């Protein structure tokens, strides 16, 4: 069975970093594209960052630019997200998600709460 498990979730004051790791199972990981999104409760669904399949090509939301960096580890089957320079904006559930190569898989999430 997939399963994605996200982690590194916290409360950190603005200015300050974390860094989510997705442990991915039960896929060929490689294979993929994967994501991160967020949804902060008041809010809709949002895409933060994509990564190819070999880790070339990466796609940030234009809010995140500069301070996100998303990566990936094939061989430990691990998406990561470097978050920098964290504003109240990004306080929100971060989820790591697989959209195919018809299936989506959706880890639970990890709460990142950024507040003084
Ligand atoms: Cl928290």
């Amino acid at each position: 069975q997939v399963q994605l498990v996200e982690s590194g979730g916290g409360l950190v004051q603005p200015g300050g970093s974390l860094r989510l790791s997705c442990a991915a199972s039960g896929f060929t990981f490689s294979s993929y594209w994967m994501y991160w999104y967020r949804q902060a409760p008041g809010k809709e669904r949002e895409l933060v960052s994509g990564i190819s399949n070999g880790g070339a090509g990466t796609y940030y939301a234009d809010s995140v630019k500069g301070r996100f960096t998303i990566s990936r580890d094939n061989a430990k089957n691990t998406l990561y997200l470097q978050m920098n320079s964290l504003k109240s904006e990004d306080t929100a559930v971060y989820y790591c998600a697989q959209r195919g190569s018809r299936m989506d898989y959706w880890g639970k999430g990890t709460q990142v709460t950024v507040s003084s």
